């Protein structure tokens, strides 16, 4: 059975394409945008966010906010070149953790690139990065199709 997550938008990612070695084709150095979202339905750490306790977890590979990432999307600037699109859900709880602490909002945003990198084996800027004031790139963030077993516990069937 498949569950959607419809985000909901609060802040974009900008980056460039340094290298595509994909399945697909993309231009290399093109604009990379990602939409940093949020939805109670994202699995959530089991530690509470403090600092003391998670840095040290963190840098020990035993906590990490969940990211579920969209398929990309491709739009284009006023010139008519192609940019990349991505969305990154993390649970809302979450999204407010990184509000307040902004070496976790540093880390999340790091995790948000890997997670592009991840999934579609592509290579993101870390120099070249930017944030715009604008909740989200592009129109409507479209829902993402998730099995239940991805689902926060208590959303699961």
């Amino acid at each position: 059975s498949v569950s959607k997550i419809e985000p909901i938008a609060d802040f974009v990612i900008k980056t460039k394409l340094l290298s595509a070695n994909g399945p697909e084709k993309l231009q290399d150095g093109r604009k990379v945008f990602i939409n940093v979202c949020h939805s109670p339905l994202v699995p959530k750490p089991e530690v509470d966010f403090n600092a003391r306790i998670v840095f040290p977890l963190i840098i020990q590979n035993e906590w990490e906010i969940p990211i579920i990432t969209s398929c990309y999307r491709m739009d284009h600037d006023k010139k008519g070149q192609e940019c990349y699109v991505w969305d990154c859900c993390i649970n809302s709880d979450c999204s407010r953790w990184i509000c307040d602490d902004i070496q976790l909002r540093e880390i999340l945003v790091e995790w948000c690139l890997e997670s592009c990198e991840i999934r579609d084996s592509v290579v993101l800027c870390r120099d070249r990065i930017a944030f715009p004031k604008m909740k989200k790139k592009g129109a409507e963030l479209p829902a993402l199709e998730v099995l239940n077993d991805e689902l926060h516990q208590d959303y699961k069937a």
